[PDB]
Formats: structure tokens, sequence, C-alpha cells
């Protein structure tokens, strides 16, 4: 592995789940919205500890009930419904509520013995981080396991086969519905999922949700501080935090904090102390305010020469045209010769500098290095020296990232090559 | 501790539960607004319930099914108690007037409050107000829903929940009091015990009546021990069938067999013509003989008019209806027929005293037809002070009227509000 891979695997995971309940669910629970939410909370309350054994904390960030009419056409075909649900999420849900993954809890019966369906490895994706689960049984922990199963597939896991085991009982990723299903993941799932994160490093599961963005009732002992709680270190038997009274999820007497790089023996660290040290050339070691328990990640002032003077620090990162190119057209790609950027002087369709409202502005002679990026899909053959990455859905994609080095001591700001405001 | 003869006879008779099933609006939506998928689901369930009850000397037969696909006929709610009550009441006022049946179960896709997944009246079997149950289509696995349904029918059939000491083996039993998934298809000894006692004590008559093959609306299933349309015989599975006249695989009579069952069937062949198949059970009955062309034994009686019960009355379609008996059937033991004078109130054509209804009016009796109107009885209570006492129902004004073929005069019996002459 690499320094970034292993560093990622270590980071605590979080799945900001958005749950949707269809019109059949609303009817199923006697047209009582509270009853439908309580059902979803019960389900999440089971999913959460299940995913703790996988270094993931499922947090309910959104909830919606189609008590008026379904936003899509929920149907017997699991395939059609899933497709319809994902798209609706991509185009309607995400636009008004950010979240990492959505699950449709429907009361309809899917054709066949299947109780759910989901996109393999679609986690975090704006178009595929979705799954559908049939509220197939009165016993909610079984519905919970099914949803955890679909979430599993989203997380790169495949059905358990031959050798795979987790004990004397079926595991979450078992191929079919078994009422003896346990809450454990098999070694195989452990592995396939490990590999999966190693291969794609989905960024959205690193963001811990604010304790105020989590809409499910607080659960003391689920390893996550929620509204109404000062700390959560698990049950009293497993709680290792001496600052936390595990029984009440409240700080013990005399404690100001429990966790944080700015907490120490239940007390804030002195205003001045250093909590997090710089991770790279563009990051800067942080300090505690003596007042808060948290450590704000401050970065090295933007415009700081970085990556062997091939760019400049921009909010903790070092944007480089070369990286952008290899990121847009894969390995081997290189930045197009300078003459190619003259195409940004057209303000035509793909070549322009910025957007007033929706109207494209052409790059002035000195700003061509800040409009559309030009690369050379490196096959030494490729005759055409200029190539761009364009998207109809979002025209910004393919433009030179802000803060990108466009000349000595110069980086793009808003479609303009301007001098670093640093020495 | 002892067991009467009629009890033993009752216990031995084959039992049938003519079942009516109703699926609600949520079921309709749940299975994609597809009527076929909903019916198939119900057939599947019944295909599981039937073998569960055969072990109890009962054949469950689906004689009706209704899917509330437009709107629910009652307000199906999350409270099982309300729903059951609304369902039984709708069965009584609406369904029973449209199709006769022994028991109805509501299969809803709604979730009942709490852990319960069904509710039904204890010992309500055959009762026009209480033979009902409701069940949640609580699991994708239909055989579990079937078990839930057999549990409620179980309660209707007088069984209670299994106490911790009750067993039927390893797995939990049908009457287990809690919704579980290891659920087996067998009744625990406690259930079998409670069921027997229930039967002995109440002898519910409706489950003695076999439904016609054409009354069954569920697709025929060869091997369920019941001869359905398209079948000629059914002795169960091939590997367990012992009836030699039947091909347990095609439910067709074996080559060379004319029949498989019947009072007039013997060793797979029709009994000889004139062979007696049913002795007379009483004076108004006539022994019956086979035809040699059928396995059935048509039951006929003496001709309507022959004296009976010591000149009490005259045989009417196999029975001897006499006022004395009717007075006891309506008011209980001790009840006696009223003094002739009492029947005079039939001469007023009033609200309860008449002889018959012409169009919808009430034709009073003529002095001669005074004993073919409202039956007048009077109980043996010493504190009773009334000579004439009538039985009446707003629902059926006909109820409590003298029964057909009842001896009103000497050689005369009631036919229609008129004390006609016997010989007719
Ligand atoms: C209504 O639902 C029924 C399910 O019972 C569907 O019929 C099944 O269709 C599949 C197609 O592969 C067959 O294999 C089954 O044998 C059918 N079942 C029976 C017994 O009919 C039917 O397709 C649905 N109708 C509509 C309009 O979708
Ligand atoms: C709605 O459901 C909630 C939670 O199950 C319950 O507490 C409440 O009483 C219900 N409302 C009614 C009266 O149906
Ligand atoms: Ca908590
Ligand atoms: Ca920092
Ligand atoms: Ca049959
Ligand atoms: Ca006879
Ligand atoms: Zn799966
Ligand atoms: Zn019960």
């Amino acid at each position: 592995l690499t320094p970034e891979q292993q560093r990622y695997l270590n980071a605590k995971k979080y799945v900001k789940l958005f749950l949707v309940a269809d019109y059949i669910m609303y009817l199923k629970y006697g047209r009582n919205l509270t009853a439908v939410r309580t059902r979803m909370y019960d389900i999440v309350n089971v999913i959460t500890p299940i995913y703790h054994r996988m270094n993931i904390h499922v947090a309910l960030v959104g909830l919606e009930i189609w008590s008026n009419t379904d936003k899509i056409i929920v149907q017997s075909s699991a395939d059609v419904t899933l497709d319809l649900f994902a798209k609706w999420r991509a185009t309607d849900l995400l636009s008004r509520k950010s979240h990492d993954n959505a699950q449709l809890l429907t009361g309809i019966n899917f054709n066949g013995p299947t109780a759910g369906l989901g996109y393999l490895g679609g986690i975090c994706n704006t178009m595929y981080s979705a799954g559908i689960v049939q509220d197939h049984s009165k016993i909610h922990h079984l519905v919970a396991i099914a949803m955890a199963h679909e979430m599993g597939h989203n997380l790169g896991m495949d059905h358990d086969k031959d050798t795979c085991t987790c004990g004397t009982r079926p595991c979450v990723m078992a191929g079919a519905l078994s009422c003896e299903a346990s809450f454990l993941f098999s070694d195989c799932s452990q592995k396939d999922h490990r590999e999966f994160l190693i291969k794609n490093m989905p960024q959205c599961i690193l963001k811990k949700p604010l304790k105020t963005d989590v809409v499910s009732p607080a659960v003391c002992g689920n390893y996550f501080v929620e509204v109404g709680e000062e700390c959560d270190c698990g049950s009293p038997r497993t709680c290792r935090d001496p600052c936390c009274d595990a029984t009440t999820c409240k700080l013990r007497q005399g404690a100001q904090c429990a966790e944080g790089l700015c907490c120490d023996q239940c007390r804030f660290k002195g205003a001045g102390t250093e909590c997090r040290a710089a991770k790279d050339e563009c990051d800067m070691a942080d300090v505690c305010t003596g007042r808060s328990a948290e450590c704000t990640d401050r970065f090295q002032r933007n415009g700081q020469p970085c990556k062997n003077n091939n760019g400049y620090c921009y909010n903790g990162k070092c944007p480089i045209m070369a990286d952008q190119c290899i990121a847009l057209f894969g390995p081997g790609a290189t930045v197009s010769q300078d003459a190619c950027f003259q195409f940004n002087r057209e303000g035509n369709h793909y070549g322009y500098c910025r957007k007033e409202q929706n109207t494209k502005i052409a790059c002035e002679p000195q700003d061509v290095k800040c409009g559309r990026l030009y690369c050379f899909p490196n096959s030494p053959e490729n005759k055409n020296p200029c190539n761009i990455y364009y998207s109809p859905n979002d025209e910004d994609k393919g433009m030179v990232l802000p803060g990108t080095k466009c000349a000595d001591r110069k980086a793009c700001s808003n479609g303009q090559c301007v001098d670093v405001t640093t020495p």
C-alpha cells in the first residue's frame, strides 16, 4: 500500500444515510408518520452496531416519507424500482439534502424471494449510492439485516459463498433470507470490503456529521455523540474513557471534555498547545484555544510553493495541471503545450475563463492558463496536441482548478492568473 | 369423563371448514395492484393451511375469496381489536347474506400495533357473529403467514395459546403465543386436548357439512385428500396413498374402477342394484337401495302424510314436526304449547299474529287455520303469569312461526298459513 491508502483505511468511517419510506409504508403503519419514523429508527438502531464491527458509523442524516404520493413509481420489479429510485435521488434528493447514501424502505412486495437490491460499490456516488429494501417482515431486525446487506453491496461486498463463515450462523452478506441471520460480517466480506476501499477510497465517508445533522433519536452507547449527549464511549463495560459516564453519556463531575486533540485528562489543553502536526508541505500544525475541546485544521497560507515548485498551496492542497490531466484522462496523460490554451480565448463553448451568471466569459490573453485545461492523452501517437475533458451536465468539470499554478508565483483565482498574495 | 353416543358420532364425522378469505386494499397495493398475484398468494397460503389441519381431522376448503381492490369495506386499522370487531360485524351483516360459509379470515398488509400479527374469536367457529379472524401478511415467507392464519382459525376452533409445558416436538407449535420464525406446522398435545374438549362440549354443526366440489374456488391440488373439479379421487401423495382405486399421481380413478368411495361403492365397483346402502333412522325414513350405476346413495323418506311420533303429526320430508318440539327449541326445556285459545291472536292479522304474508302484508288466519300462524308457547315457570308467549325477530318475521308440515288438526298439517288436509 501507500502513505495515502493506509492513512485512509485508518480514518474513522461514517455513512450519512438518508432513508425514504414509500406510500405503502405510510398506509402499512396506519397513516401515522410517527409510527413510520419509529420503525426507521428501530431499523437504524440495529444497523449501527452491525456496522461498528466494520469501522463504520451509520448516522441517519435524513428522513422522508411519501405519505402524499410516491415520487417515483414503486413497482414489483426490484430492478426497475432501484433504477428509478437512484435517478430520483441523483436529480431531486441530493439537490436539496446532502448525504452519502440513500435506502428506499418500501412496503411493496418485490417479485421473487428477494427482499432488496443495490448498486455494487456505489457508495458516495451521486448516481449510484442507493439501495432498496422490502419491509418484508414484522420483526424489524430482519429488515435491518436486509438493509445492512444492500448497504453492504454498496460498500463493495459480494454474497457469501462456499468457505465464508462468521460463526455457526448466516452472515449479513448471505445470499438469501434466513431468519437465523446474524448481525456479523464474514471474513470474506471483511476482505472484499477492505480491498474495495483500497481501490477507490470514497472521500465522502470520512466526513463526520454534525451532532445536529443526525435526525434519529439519541442512543446512549452507540459510540457517537448526539444531541442530548456530552460523550459516548459505548456501554459501561467497554467504555475506556475516564471522562465519560457511560451510563448517562454525560461528562463525569469535573470534566470539561472527553475527546479531542485539545482535551487532556478531562480538561481543555492550554491555549497555545499543539494538537495536530502538519501532514504534508501544505498543511500546518494546529493549536488549542484553551477554550474549545476541538482542534481546527489550519493550513499553510495559500500560494506557498509546493511539489518541487510545480504548484502552490491552495487550502491545504497543491493543485497541479499534470495531476489534473492524469486525473481526467488516466495514467500517462500530460499537460498540453502552451499554444493549446489559446483556445480559451474564444469564449465559445468549451474554451472560456469564467461564468457571470450562465454566460461564459472569454479568457483575456494573460488568463488562458486558467480557463479550460488542455491535455495530451499521451499515447505517443495521439496526433492532436489539444484535448479537453468536457461535461454537458456540469461545464466546470474540466476547467483548471482554482489555485493552480499558471506561471511563476501565479495561480488561478476565478478564471484568472494572478500573483500569489504571498512572498 | 364418560362419552355419549352422539358425542362419539360427532367426533368421528369428517370435518370441513368452508373458508372465505378477504384481502384488503394494502394487500392489493403490496402485490403490485395485480389481482392474480394476490389470489396466487392466498392459494399458496391455503395450500399450506390444509395439510396443517388434516392432522386435526379437518379439511379446510376455500369456498370464497374477495379482494378489496377499490376501497376497504370496513376501516382496517392498526388496532387488531377494532379491526377484528369491524371485520366480524361486516361478515355478519354483509357477507353471510351473499355466500354461506363457516369461517372468514381477513388477510391485511397493514401492521397491527404491537408484536401481534393476528386476532380471532376464541371458540367462534360457525357463529354468525364470531367465526372470524384477521391476519397480517407479516412475512414474505407465505408458509409463515399460513401458520399465523391457522393459529387464528385455531382460536376459532377453541384452542388457546401453548403453555411452556406444551409440546409437539422440537420446533414451536401452531398455537405458540408469540410470533416466531422457527414455527412448525404441528399442533401441540395441549391444543389437541383443548380442541377435543371444545368439540365434545359444543358440537359445532356447520363443520360437518361437506362443500360441493363446485363450491371450492381454489385451484385444484391433487393430493390434498379432497376431490375437486377435474379430479375423480384423491388419496394423498403417491408414496402414502393406500386407496387401490385411485392413481395418487393423477387423481384419476384406476383403470377398471367405477368409483373410489361412497355408500354404493365396493372394491372400486358400483354396488349391485337394489343393494341396501342406508337403513331407516326413524319412522319417517325409508331404507335406501343402490342403482348399480352410481356410488352415491340417494336418501329418501316415507311419503309426506304418514303418521308419526304417536299421531303427533305427519312426516314432512323425513321429519316429524310437532308444535310441542318447536316450543322447546325456541324457549328451552320446560316450555309447553299454549292452550288452543291463545292461537286466537292469529285472527287479528296484527303485527305478530297472522297466518302468512300474502304480498308483504300479513294475512290473518281464518278460524280454521288458527294453528298454522305464530306459534304460541308458555314456559313452566311457576312465577310466569302469561298463557300466550310469542317468539319474534325484527330481522325475520317468519322466525317463530309454526314449521311446515306440522300437525294443526287431526288428519291435517300446516302447508302455508293453512291447516290443509294431510292427504295431498
Ligand atoms: C401478475 O402477477 C402474476 C404473479 O402471480 C404474474 O404471473 C406470473 O408471471 C411469471 C412470468 O415469468 C410466470 O413465470 C408465472 O407462472 C406467472 N404466475 C401465474 C400463476 O400467473 C403476472 O405476470 C402479473 N401480471 C402482470 C400484468 O404483470
Ligand atoms: C402514532 O405512533 C406512535 C409511535 O408508534 C404512537 O406513540 C402514537 O400513539 C400513534 N398515534 C396514534 C394515536 O395512533
Ligand atoms: Ca450516542
Ligand atoms: Ca493544519
Ligand atoms: Ca384435491
Ligand atoms: Ca332413506
Ligand atoms: Zn444481495
Ligand atoms: Zn393467539
